[PDB]
């Protein structure tokens, strides 16, 4: 009476882990690659805009 | 005995697939912890800065 419990438990314990793994394999590069492409738009847009207001301030003088 | 052969192996599969499950998820959480506020408050200085440059060149010209 007990055999056929430890068969529908043992296939229930690989399909939960299977749906599971490919969830976090796929999001862990999904964040981080967006958000490292933009910040370097963005910095070489500030040092370079950086650049530009000590360029007010020492024509002016 | 063979029936708990079958049992043990893929069960072996899900203990390694639970510890890799997580090892995913706390290194993902981490990074967005203080990323997010990185792009906030630079927001507030360069539109601090474009606004002052919009404001001194009309004066300047």
């Amino acid at each position: 009476e007990e055999e056929m419990r430890k068969l529908e438990e043992l296939v229930a314990t690989t399909q939960a882990a299977l749906e599971k793994e490919e969830k976090a394999r796929k999001e862990v590069e999904a964040l981080n690659a967006k958000l490292i492409q933009e910040k370097t738009d963005l910095l070489r847009n500030l040092e370079g805009e950086k650049g530009s207001i000590s360029s007010i301030q020492e024509k002016a003088a």
